[PDB]
Parts: C-alpha cells; sequence; structure tokens
C-alpha cells in the first residue's frame, strides 16, 4: 500500500520541467485532428453539391476509399518512422506532405482555380439540363489529393503518439497514462472545435472560406512542430541501427521457413534481444485480433446514433435566436465528444488517484474489458430507445428538416439519447486510451511505431467488417434493413435488432477478450 | 501447468472408497428437498379450497411467514449443531422434527382426523351460504406443524451442506467443488420429481393422497440417513469444545465493549486461532453483505417468470393425449430445474476439466462475478420479450386455463422463453455452487454450519427485499404493477420496466462484489 503513495509522487510530479514539449506535441495533434475532421465531416456533400457533380455512391466511395488508405498506411508509416529515418523526421515529412495534399481542396472550391485545374470546366450544374453527363469529373487532382491527405494522415498518427508517449518516458508508466489521457483530451477538443466551427462554415457560410481553415490549421501544426523540434531533444530515437531489427524479424520467419523461436534461435545468430522482440510480437498479435470485433461494433454503433439521432425531435426550439438555416449534421457526431471532453479532466483529476489508491486496476487490459461491458451496456439502451421510436412512430409524424433533406421523426425528445452515448464516453475513456497504453507499453523499444500501425489498421479492418455486416444485414432474406436506400427511413426498418446483435457480439467479443488477456498475462 | 496435471489426479480420484456415504447424503438431501417441494408447491391452494376456507391474504401471509422462518432458523440451527450436539446428531434430531411437523398436512387432509382435529369442524364449503364467518381456522395445529416443518427444514439446510462438505474433505478442494456440483444436481433432481409428480397428485387426484408422499419422503430420508450414520465415520466433528469458541467470540467482541482486534488478543487469553477465526467472520460479513442484492434479483426474477410465462401460449397441443383437466402451475417452475439437470453433468464433465487445464478460473469469487453477469444478460432478454408482448397483446387474445382461472394470453409461444430460463441456467451453475463453495471454504474449520446459516439467512433477507421492492413498485404513483390484484393480469402492467431495473440493479451489484471479492482477495 505505501508503493502506491511513493508511485504517486511520480504520478504528481510526472509534469516535470519539459511541459513545453507535451504542450507542443497536444497543440499538433489536435490541429491535425481538426483539419483531419474538417476534411471528413463534408466530403460526400462537397462532391455532390459542386459543379462537378458525382454520383452519390462514387462519393460514398472515394470517402470510403480515402478512410480505408488511412487505416492501410499506419503500418508502412512506422515502418519508415522507425527504418531509414527519425521519428520527428517522418513526422516533419508526414506533416508537409498533408499541407501539400490538403491545399489541392481549396483551390477547387475557388470558381477561378477550379476552372484552371482538372482541365475540363465541368459547369453541368447537376440538375441543370445537359447534353448527357461524364464519369467523375477533376479525378486526377481529387484522387492525388486524397492519396496525398490520407498518406499523411496514416503516417502522423502512426508515429505521433509513440513519439510523446517516450516524450515522457524519464518517469513511470502513470506518466504515460496521464499523458495518453490528455492526449485523448486534447483529440477530443479538436474534433470539437472542427464538427462545430468548420462544418458550420461549410454549411452555412461558404466552401472557399470553409476549406481553407484546415489549410491554415495544418500549417500551425507543422509550425508548431518545427519550432518545438529545438527545444524537444525528448531523447530522440535516431533510427538508424532499428533497420537491421525488422530484416532480423524477416531471418527469424525464415528460421521458420528454413518456443521454436526461441530453440532455433538461441546459438542461432539471432540474439536473445531479438528473440525477446519477435516472441513479444507474436504475443501481441492475437490482443489485436481479439481487439478486431470492438473496434466493429464500437465503429458501427458509433456510425448508427447519428441516423437514430436524425429520426428525434431537433431540441431548444430549433436554434430560436440566429435562425440556423439548413443546420449542420455534425453536431450530432459532437456529442460524443463533448460528453468525452466533460469526463477526462474528471476520470483523471479524481478516478486514477482512487483506483490506485487502495489495490484496483494496475493493468490497461481489464480496464479495456470493462470499457466494452460499458460498450454492451450502452448498445441494449440503445436498443430499447429504438424499440419504443419503432412503436411510437406508428402515430402522427413531424416533418422536420435538417441540411436540406425533409427528415421524418416521431414526437421524441433527443435528450433521451443522452444515456447511451454517456455509457458509451465513459466505455472510451476505459478503453482506447488503455488500448493505446498498452499498445506502448508491450511493444518493443525498437519498433514501436509499428506496433501503433498495426494496432490502427486492425482497427480499420474491424471497421471494414462492421460495414460488411450492415452491409449483409441490409440483405431483404433479413429484412432488418430494406428501406435504407437515401439518406435515412429509419422508421420502415428495425435498428433494434441491430442494436440487439451489436450487443451480443460485444458480449461474446468481452469473454473471448478476457480469455486471451487472462492468456497474455500469464505468459 | 504441471501441478494442474498432478492435481488432475485428485480431481478423477475425488470419489475413492467412501462413495457409499456421499450416495446417501445425496439421497437425504434429494428426498428433503421433494417434500419441501411438495409442502411449498400448494400451499395457498389447499389452504384457500380446503374445508377452512382462508382468504387470500391470509394464505399468502401464511406461506411468507413460513418462509421467513425458514430463512430465519439457519443461523440458529448452525448454532445448535456446532454447539452441545454434533452435526449428525443435529440432522436426525432436524429429520425427526420435520417428520412430526409434516405429518399434521395429510391428517387435516383426511376428513375424519380433520373433524376430529381442530376442535371445530368448519364445513363452511367456502362459497356456499353461512351465517357470517369466523378467522382463519385450525390455527393452533395449522400454526405448530409449520412452525415445526420450517425449523425442521432451516436446520438440515444449514446443517447438511457443511457435513457432505467435510465428509471428502481429505481430498483437495477439486474434490468439494465436484461434490457441491452433484449436490446442486441432486437438489434439483429432487425438486423436478416433487413439482411433477406430487403437485400433479395433488391438483389431480387428491390432496390426501398428495399430502402423504412427502411424509413417506421425509420418513425415507432420516432411514437412510440412520442407516449410513454406522458406515459414515466422515470425521464427525463431535462438538463439545466448538461452544467455548462460540462465547471466545463475544470475548472478542468484549474487545470492543472494553488490526484492533488482533493487537488486543495477542496480549489477552485470546490465542491466536481465535483472532484469526474473528478476523475471518469480520472479513466474510461484507460478502454477504453484498451479495444480499444477488440475492434480491435472483429471487425476484424467479418469482416474474412464472408471471410472464402465465401469459404466453401453452404448448404441445395443450397436452392432447390424457387431457390435463387442471394443468398444474408447477412446471413452469420445473423447466428452470430440467435445464440446470441438462446443464450440470455437462458442466462438471466437461467445462471444469477444461477451466482447471491452462490457467482459468481458481476462486469462487469470479464465478459468482460471471454468474451475475449472465443474470443480468438473462434480464435484458427477459425485458425485451415482455416488450414485444406487451404490445402484441393490443391485438386479439385468446382465453387459455390454467388451474381454474382463465388466464389472458397472447398469441406468442412459450418456447420463447427457453433463451432467458437457459442463461438463468448457466448463472446459477456458476454462481450458487460457487457461492457454496465459498461459504464452506473461507469459513473457520469450527464454526462452518453457523457461516451457512448466515449465508442462508442473507439470502432470505435478499429474497425479503426483493418482495418489499415489487410492492414498492406497485404504488400507482409508479403505475408499473397497478392492476396485479389478483394471480395475474399483466396485460394492463409494465413489467418489461421491471425487468429492466432488475437488470440494472444486477449490472450495479456485479461491480460492487467485483470490487468487494479483489479486497477481499488483497487481505
Ligand atoms: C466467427 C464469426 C461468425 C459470424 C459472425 C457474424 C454475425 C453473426 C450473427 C448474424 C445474425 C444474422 C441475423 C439473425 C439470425 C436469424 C435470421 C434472421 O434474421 O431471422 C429473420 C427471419 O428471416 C429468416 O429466417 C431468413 C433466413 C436467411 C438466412 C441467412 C441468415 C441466417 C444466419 C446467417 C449467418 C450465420 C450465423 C450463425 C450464428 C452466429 C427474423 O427477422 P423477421 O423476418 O422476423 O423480421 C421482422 C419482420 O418480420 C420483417 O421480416
Ligand atoms: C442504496 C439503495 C438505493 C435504493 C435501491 C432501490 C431501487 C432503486 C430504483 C428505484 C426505481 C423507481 C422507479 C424508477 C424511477 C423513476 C420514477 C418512475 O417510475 O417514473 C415514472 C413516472 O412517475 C413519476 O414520475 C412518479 C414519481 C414518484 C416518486 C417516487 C419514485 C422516484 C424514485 C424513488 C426511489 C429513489 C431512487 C433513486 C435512484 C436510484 C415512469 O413511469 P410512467 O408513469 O411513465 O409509466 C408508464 C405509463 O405512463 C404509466 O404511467
Ligand atoms: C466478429 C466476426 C466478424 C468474427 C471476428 C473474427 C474472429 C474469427 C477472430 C477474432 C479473434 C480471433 C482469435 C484471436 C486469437 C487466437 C489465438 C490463437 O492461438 C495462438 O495463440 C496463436 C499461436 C499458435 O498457433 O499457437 C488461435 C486463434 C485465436 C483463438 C483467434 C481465432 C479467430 C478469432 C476468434
Ligand atoms: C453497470 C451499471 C451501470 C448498470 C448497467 C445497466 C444499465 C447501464 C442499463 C440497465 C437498464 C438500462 C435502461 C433501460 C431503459 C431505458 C429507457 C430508454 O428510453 C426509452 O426506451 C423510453 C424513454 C422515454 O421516452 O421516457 C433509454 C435508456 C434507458 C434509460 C436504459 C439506460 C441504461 C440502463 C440503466
Ligand atoms: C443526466 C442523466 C444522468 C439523466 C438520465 C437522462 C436524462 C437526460 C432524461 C431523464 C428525464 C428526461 C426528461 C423527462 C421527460 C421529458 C418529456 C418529454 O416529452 C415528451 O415525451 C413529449 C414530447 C412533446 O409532445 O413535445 C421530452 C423530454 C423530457 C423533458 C426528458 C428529457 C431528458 C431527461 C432529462
Ligand atoms: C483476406 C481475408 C483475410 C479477409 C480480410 C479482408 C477484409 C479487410 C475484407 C473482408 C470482407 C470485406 C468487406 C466485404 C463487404 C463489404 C461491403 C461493401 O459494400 C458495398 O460495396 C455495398 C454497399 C454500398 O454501396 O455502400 C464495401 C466493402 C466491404 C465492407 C468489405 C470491406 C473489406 C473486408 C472487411
Ligand atoms: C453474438 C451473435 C453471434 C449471436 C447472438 C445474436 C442475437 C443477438 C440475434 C441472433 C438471432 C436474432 C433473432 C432472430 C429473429 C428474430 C425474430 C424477429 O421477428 C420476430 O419476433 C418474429 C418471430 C417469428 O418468426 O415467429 C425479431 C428479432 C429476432 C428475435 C432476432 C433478435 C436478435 C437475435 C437473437
Ligand atoms: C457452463 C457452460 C455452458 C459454459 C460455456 C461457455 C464457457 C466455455 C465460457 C462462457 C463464459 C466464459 C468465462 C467468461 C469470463 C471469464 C472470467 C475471466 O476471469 C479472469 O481470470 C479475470 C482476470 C483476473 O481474475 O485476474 C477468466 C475467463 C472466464 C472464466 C471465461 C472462461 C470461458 C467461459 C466460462
Ligand atoms: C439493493 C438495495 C436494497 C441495497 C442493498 C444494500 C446496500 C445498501 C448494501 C449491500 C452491500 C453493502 C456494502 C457491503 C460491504 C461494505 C464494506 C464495509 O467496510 C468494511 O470493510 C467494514 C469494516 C470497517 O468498517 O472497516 C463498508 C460498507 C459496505 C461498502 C456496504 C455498504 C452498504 C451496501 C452497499
Ligand atoms: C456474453 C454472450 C453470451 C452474449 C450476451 C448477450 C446475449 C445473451 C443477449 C444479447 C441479445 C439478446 C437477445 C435479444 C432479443 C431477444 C428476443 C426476445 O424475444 C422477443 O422479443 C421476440 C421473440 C420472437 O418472437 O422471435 C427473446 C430473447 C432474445 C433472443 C435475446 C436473447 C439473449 C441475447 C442474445
Ligand atoms: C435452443 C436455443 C439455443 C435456440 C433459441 C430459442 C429457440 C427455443 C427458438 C428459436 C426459433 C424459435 C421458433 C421460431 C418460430 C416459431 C413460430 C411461432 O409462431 C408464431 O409466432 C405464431 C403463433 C401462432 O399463430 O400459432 C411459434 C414458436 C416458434 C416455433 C419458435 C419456437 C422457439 C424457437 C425454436
Ligand atoms: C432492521 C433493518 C436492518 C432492516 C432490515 C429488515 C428487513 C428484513 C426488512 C426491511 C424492509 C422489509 C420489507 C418491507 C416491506 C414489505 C412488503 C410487505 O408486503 C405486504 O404486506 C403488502 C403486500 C401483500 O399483501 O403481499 C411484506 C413484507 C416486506 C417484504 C418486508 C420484509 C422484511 C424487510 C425486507
Ligand atoms: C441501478 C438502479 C438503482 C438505477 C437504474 C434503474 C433503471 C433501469 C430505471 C430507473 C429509471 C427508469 C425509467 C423511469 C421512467 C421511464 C419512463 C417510462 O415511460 C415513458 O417512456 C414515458 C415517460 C414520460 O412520460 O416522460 C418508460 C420506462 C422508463 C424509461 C424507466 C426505465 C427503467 C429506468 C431507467
Ligand atoms: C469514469 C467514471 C464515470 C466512473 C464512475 C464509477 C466508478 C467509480 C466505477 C464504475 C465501474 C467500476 C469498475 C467496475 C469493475 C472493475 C474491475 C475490477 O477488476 C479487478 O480487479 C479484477 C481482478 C484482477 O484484476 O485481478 C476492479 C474494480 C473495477 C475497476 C471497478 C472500479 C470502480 C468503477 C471504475
Ligand atoms: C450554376 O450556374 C450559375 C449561373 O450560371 C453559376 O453561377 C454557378 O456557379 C453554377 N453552379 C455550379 C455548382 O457550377
Ligand atoms: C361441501 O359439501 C359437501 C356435501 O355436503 C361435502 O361432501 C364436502 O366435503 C364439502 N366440502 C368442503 C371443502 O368442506
Amino acid at each position: 500500500g505505501a508503493r502506491r503513495a511513493a508511485a504517486a509522487a511520480a504520478a504528481a510530479g510526472a509534469f516535470a520541467g519539459r511541459r513545453a514539449a507535451c504542450g507542443a506535441v497536444l497543440l499538433t495533434e489536435l490541429l491535425e485532428r481538426a483539419a483531419f475532421y474538417g476534411i471528413t465531416s463534408n466530403l460526400v456533400l462537397f462532391l455532390n453539391g459542386a459543379p462537378f457533380c458525382w454520383e452519390g455512391a462514387q462519393a460514398s466511395e472515394a470517402l470510403l476509399l480515402f478512410m480505408g488508405l488511412t487505416y492501410l498506411g499506419s503500418p508502412f508509416g512506422g515502418w519508415l518512422a522507425d527504418a531509414r529515418l527519425g521519428r520527428a523526421r517522418a513526422i516533419l515529412l508526414s506533416l508537409a506532405l498533408y499541407l501539400l495534399g490538403m491545399l489541392a481542396f481549396p483551390l477547387l472550391a475557388a470558381p477561378a482555380t477550379r476552372a484552371a485545374l482538372c482541365g475540363s470546366a465541368r459547369l453541368l450544374n447537376c440538375t441543370a439540363p445537359g447534353p448527357d453527363a461524364a464519369a467523375r469529373c477533376c479525378s486526377p487532382a481529387t484522387f492525388a489529393g486524397l492519396v496525398l491527405v490520407g498518406l499523411g494522415v496514416a503516417t502522423v498518427k502512426a508515429n505521433i503518439t509513440p513519439f510523446g508517449a517516450d516524450q515522457v518516458k524519464d518517469r513511470g508508466p502513470e506518466a504515460t497514462r496521464r499523458f495518453f489521457n490528455w492526449f485523448y483530451w486534447s483529440i477530443n477538443l479538436g474534433a470539437i472545435l472542427s464538427l462545430g466551427g468548420i462544418a458550420y462554415i461549410q454549411q452555412n457560410v461558404s466552401f472557399v472560406t470553409g476549406y481553407a481553415i484546415p489549410t491554415v490549421c495544418v500549417g500551425l501544426a507543422f509550425v508548431v512542430f518545427l519550432c518545438g523540434q529545438s527545444v524537444f531533444i525528448t531523447k530522440p530515437p535516431d533510427g538508424s541501427a532499428f533497420t537491421d531489427m525488422f530484416k532480423i524479424l524477416t531471418y527469424s520467419c525464415c528460421s521458420q521457413k528454413r518456443f521454436d523461436s526461441c530453440k532455433m534461435s538461441h546459438g542461432g545468430p539471432f540474439t536473445e534481444e531479438k528473440v525477446e522482440d519477435v516472441k513479444a510480437l507474436v504475443k501481441i498479435v492475437p490482443v489485436f485480433l481479439a481487439l478486431i470485433p470492438y473496434w466493429t461494433v464500437y465503429f458501427q454503433m458509433q456510425t448508427t446514433y447519428v441516423l437514430q439521432s436524425l429520426h428525434l425531435r431537433i431540441p431548444e426550439i430549433s436554434n430560436i435566436t440566429t435562425t440556423p438555416h439548413t443546420l449542420p449534421a455534425a453536431w450530432l457526431t459532437m456529442f460524443d465528444a463533448v460528453l468525452i471532453l466533460l469526463l477526462i479532466p474528471l476520470k483523471d483529476k479524481l478516478v486514477d488517484p482512487i483506483l490506485r489508491r487502495h489495490g484496483l486496476l494496475p493493468s490497461s487490459l481489464k480496464r479495456i474489458a470493462v470499457g466494452m461491458f460499458f460498450v454492451m451496456c450502452s448498445a441494449f439502451a440503445a436498443g430499447i430507445l429504438e424499440s419504443k421510436r419503432l412503436n411510437l412512430v406508428k402515430e402522427k409524424t413531424i416533418n422536420q428538416t435538417i441540411g436540406n433533406v425533409v427528415y421524418h421523426a416521431a414526437d421524441l425528445s433527443l435528450w433521451w439519447q443522452v444515456p447511451q452515448y454517456l455509457l458509451i464516453g465513459i466505455s472510451e475513456i476505459f478503453a482506447s486510451i488503455a488500448g493505446l497504453e498498452f499498445a506502448y507499453s508491450a511493444a518493443p523499444k525498437s519498433m514501436q511505431s509499428a506496433i501503433m500501425g498495426l494496432f490502427f489498421f486492425f482497427s480499420g479492418v474491424g471497421s471494414f467488417v462492421g460495414s460488411g455486416l450492415l452491409a449483409l444485414v441490409s440483405i431483404k432474406a433479413i429484412g432488418w434493413m430494406s428501406s435504407h436506400t437515401d439518406f435515412g427511413n429509419i422508421n420502415g426498418c428495425y435498428l433494434n435488432y441491430y442494436f440487439f446483435l451489436l450487443a451480443a457480439i460485444q458480449g461474446a467479443t468481452l469473454l473471448l477478450f478476457l480469455i486471451i488477456s487472462v492468456k497474455y498475462d500469464h505468459h
């Protein structure tokens, strides 16, 4: 018990005379998240309403391909970070590519540069009369910008978190946990700022002045990272010998091709440290495999919550003061970020000292399990509200308006969704941060960035699996999602059964993860 | 890992050349459970339909008082067992009193002895015309029989399980766990036999031949226990010095009135063994306190499941072969016992070796937590089905008949309740047995019977709290249970809102028990 009081000194003194570097890292992450969410908030709507009038399916496919590229680029970004380059140099290069890729969109928004670019001058005005039509216009420039921005965001996401984690490595794991808590807090703050301001300006002022802001944000992030590079000296990895470790991994795999790994490696050139690294990698891979369904259910629930909210009563007299012409569809997603922003400081200042006080959770796997339990509870709560609505809709309906689509909603207030998101928020403040901590703690000291990239890649694989599951349940044979051929007509479909299925999947995943976590802790 | 294989020898060899004693104990428990369930199956109906026509409220109060006496007598039964007597002697005395108390009811069933007894000859025939009416008739004999049978069943319940547990104490805890598994299996088998046969005979043939069978059952149990007493020699406690220990407990409490207990006891005569005993008691009491809500929710869900089943379609062509005149209302409760009988052998033969194989659960507290998680999942599942029914009832209804009351049920098959009970069954085969094992394992070797009595008393307190909660939710101010002024008309009430409340209570209790179990394991 007294050792907990001893470690409380490190916990309180975690932010020693190095706070400037932590602030710079948090600010860079906040600006990067703001730019990313500004880009991803209204990409489909921007593509549809642009003079290059794409189809809705084409815009959805483009956004999905961009997201998949962002998920896929993380392991390669980590490889580039730890091999042939340093961590800070990789961050700088990725941010430069990020800015270069994102600069394309404001030029496309501006009519003069839009006409100058794409060599096509497509002004068919969508519904305006026209002699037939062509395929996706402005394809080269748009695709180049999308691939550049996706690669940049993937690389920064893979590389920034382990760098900031090792920045405070001098202290104990409690310092790393506090840093990850504030890192997630900064991420949510940036997401809130973006989803509010950038979406408001894009939907209600202009795209030309809307897409210019993310470019300024990424420029500020690059500038602050460059300025803080001089004062960082956060024990830079300076990766030049780490390149050898990756090929020693391939040699260890060839040992399989030519504790078996340890018994062959012993007298073999494979030195003990590389043996421990490969054994750790083999141990940690199943943890990611078990976490895949958690990512699936989390992403699917995040997607379905906005759809559920779209068909509830819009509160607050529909913003009577300064009437919201074409109310943006980003604040519904921002509810979760607001709840996380409220929860995180309270957790960090109260719960962590209380848990660490007597004997409670010293490991992240248990926190992930608790978060998954909260996810299952939130899924059950969401299922119930959906069921009542699908029966309370049988009565008269009220024609509301979000954006420029006349939604049909029941006479049920939106605030009834406060519990679900609340549980979700709790789950996140237990799960995600802990997972990040695990992704930093169990990884070998030479290839943390690669492990982070694999973590994000597996999260993306889970998201893709969730989208595929939604497509599967959309089949007429089941009939749960049959009228969902547009922005949303959930009135004619059963989402409560889908919520219950998500809850059951989350429960099974929780049991499997408990088993796997116990096995990992044993070894 | 190899030590698990070493303990597998004890696990397989648990039933050494002492199986006759285990069989005798299991048979005695089975007969006692059969007699108890035969008594409690149709007590209210027997009292109402008897020539001494009581009121429904009076019969319900009598049954509740009997159940409360059974719950309260357990700690005093354990005290009598460990003080001034032995375990076997206490069992024999309690079974003799059990038989003496239960013998009263068949005499009351027989018209000749009924007229001979009670000195009243009350033959008002309930609805038959009569010049006013009196209070509860046959009060002295019925009350004496009820108090005797309650005290006997309380004492046997408090004493038999620790005796059988220490019967196999020669081997390791795995032998005790297997014995408790088969003990619960025998309990469920006896409950099935009673609820089927005795209830069918009572409701469809006669009370005179119905209540005679439990007397034969308890006589057989007493005879087999007496015969096996000679060959038992299961290291009998022969409690005579144990009495001293109990008074030393008060002396420890005298330290309160005159680790404070340990620091005072070291200089005091209180020898270390008594200090360890009192410290263990103080440690274990909070476990029972935390288990109280689990008992509350379990008993309440058990009660509400029969009511939910009563309003579903009766399956199997209403037993077309040998038409069931006045279908008994006990098989609905027997569904859970049937599921437990199916589950227990599979668990014992497959799950326990698999769990014990690599690294899994060595402690009962985690099993109790898993059982409570399954309880919460079953509660959520039950809530959903009830919600659908309360909406599927809005259509036409079908007038079924169970017993002699015309119930109103929806066109939904009873088999849809198979999942709920299944989860419930799993929960039990995780929770109850483990709790029993804990109640035997953590208790001091001198006063195991007292700890078992306290365990059963706290379970009864939880059941009373659950009944009080149901009475509280019955208030018009909430309105969840407003038309439930009879056998049951849940068609007009919201049972789903309750099921969800039970699920939430179980969810909170799970976290509380996890915290308390971790604290107990630390100390
Ligand atoms: C290791 C990974 C395993 C796979 C994990 C992926 C997810 C598994 C769970 C998949 C859930 C599928 C849907 C639920 C299964 C029952 C089928 C079903 O949907 O039944 C419908 C009934 O439809 C059918 O019976 C159609 C059967 C189609 C066959 C394909 C689905 C069966 C399951 C396939 C996947 C296998 C899963 C195995 C169990 C996990 C009920 O809806 P309804 O028609 O009553 O809807 C209400 C209203 O009446 C509107 O119609
Ligand atoms: C450490 C132990 C703590 C206590 C543990 C015991 C159990 C705690 C939980 C008790 C749950 C009580 C019921 C739920 C609380 C909200 C009140 C309620 O029932 O609201 C109803 C609305 O009624 C009211 O607002 C009446 C309020 C009466 C005041 C008493 C109840 C409040 C809670 C008292 C217990 C305190 C619990 C605190 C939180 C745990 C909703 O039903 P309805 O009328 O909409 O029903 C459907 C239809 O319309 C039919 O009417
Ligand atoms: C949600 C739906 C789409 C399914 C999700 C994918 C599952 C099929 C995956 C997710 C987690 C996977 C498990 C993660 C870890 C392992 C440990 C693994 O065993 C090892 O330790 C690997 C090394 C060895 O072979 O000894 C065996 C496969 C298994 C059970 C995996 C089996 C396949 C699982 C269940
Ligand atoms: C571990 C602890 C925190 C308990 C775990 C379970 C709870 C998180 C669950 C159990 C029951 C659930 C509730 C059951 C039903 C509802 C009603 C539901 O709304 C409706 O269906 C109607 C609301 C209305 O219009 O009045 C909103 C979620 C809520 C409050 C749920 C919130 C989450 C609860 C409390
Ligand atoms: C903050 C957390 C922990 C509390 C649990 C969820 C709350 C956010 C809920 C509980 C009570 C709810 C209120 C209870 C009753 C109603 C009436 C309800 O009105 C209707 O159902 C009719 C709608 C109409 O006709 O206008 C509108 C929502 C409101 C204010 C609810 C808003 C959301 C509240 C505050
Ligand atoms: C190679 C082996 C190990 C399988 C692992 C590959 C995954 C990354 C794949 C397997 C199934 C794939 C999914 C299967 C089905 C679909 C539905 C598909 O949706 C549509 O194109 C129709 C709906 C629409 O128009 O939006 C989009 C891709 C997606 C999610 C796929 C995404 C990528 C997934 C998850
Ligand atoms: C963790 C996963 C892999 C397994 C558990 C998934 C469950 C959450 C799913 C699978 C089967 C589903 C059920 C399949 C079919 C139906 C019937 C459907 O319509 C009816 O009630 C009509 C029933 C009838 O046809 O008689 C309502 C949803 C329900 C209960 C579904 C609810 C959600 C269930 C239980
Ligand atoms: C009885 C039959 C019907 C069960 C069939 C399914 C089992 C094989 C599954 C269902 C629930 C599972 C359990 C769910 C949760 C846990 C708790 C978990 O507890 C821990 O060790 C937590 C960590 C710690 O205590 O330090 C270990 C795995 C275990 C027992 C799982 C083992 C596998 C179980 C028993
Ligand atoms: C379901 C509804 C009716 C409520 C159920 C009763 C609760 C009010 C009880 C059940 C479990 C109890 C807890 C069980 C154990 C403890 C440990 C106890 O602390 C000790 O270790 C006692 C010795 C000491 O004082 O140091 C303090 C009270 C507390 C939290 C109890 C507080 C009261 C609780 C929550
Ligand atoms: C940890 C693992 C075991 C998963 C934990 C959660 C499951 C045990 C839950 C999640 C969703 C639940 C299901 C959700 C809805 C229903 C429908 C319900 O019946 C209805 O409402 C309609 C039935 C019909 O007519 O088809 C019966 C329970 C059931 C199958 C539930 C059974 C229990 C399930 C699978
Ligand atoms: C064994 C466990 C693991 C499986 C899950 C629950 C089963 C017991 C369920 C799943 C499918 C169910 C069946 C699916 C469909 C129906 C049709 C259903 O009919 C109606 O809903 C209309 C009633 C009428 O009009 O007569 C009657 C019950 C039944 C046979 C159900 C009985 C209960 C079943 C077998
Ligand atoms: C002394 C302190 C530590 C409290 C602990 C005592 C408990 C054993 C008490 C407290 C509240 C009591 C309950 C309060 C209210 C009721 C409702 C009451 O129901 C009725 O008489 C009305 C309904 C009917 O007629 O059946 C039956 C007794 C009961 C369950 C009580 C049973 C005994 C309880 C649980
Ligand atoms: C863990 C325990 C101690 C606290 C949590 C218990 C919950 C499961 C209970 C407490 C409050 C209950 C809610 C209180 C009131 C309502 C409204 C009731 O009616 C309505 O939907 C309309 C209400 C209105 O008119 O505003 C439906 C059930 C519901 C959501 C209840 C569902 C069950 C809840 C969430
Ligand atoms: C973030 C805020 C809103 C939470 C407010 C409530 C907390 C004080 C509660 C909610 C959930 C509780 C947790 C639910 C379950 C667990 C797991 C339990 O895990 C173990 O210790 C298992 C055994 C082992 O690890 O060896 C420890 C207590 C803990 C963290 C509980 C501690 C207290 C918590 C965090
Ligand atoms: C539609 O036509 C108007 C008037 O010619 C023009 O100003 C506007 O830019 C066009 N819109 C698009 C989206 O090309
Ligand atoms: C009712 O009266 C009949 C005929 O007199 C008698 O046989 C029967 O025992 C009475 N029933 C009861 C319950 O006393």
